């Protein structure tokens, strides 16, 4: 039983990082996009301007 409880606490740790970076990486993405619609302001609006 507590054999079975390290395998399913790695499984748990797993998890846990898998979402870190999946997240990490998918807010990014997202993000970064919602920067580029910040770029269509500031890029445009300096020749609007």
């Amino acid at each position: 039983e507590a054999i079975l409880n390290l395998e399913l606490k790695t499984a748990g740790r797993i998890n846990e990082v898998l979402n870190t970076k999946t997240k990490d990486q998918n807010i990014q993405s997202i993000t970064l996009q919602a920067e580029i619609a910040q770029k269509r302001l500031d890029m445009k609006y300096k020749q609007m301007e």
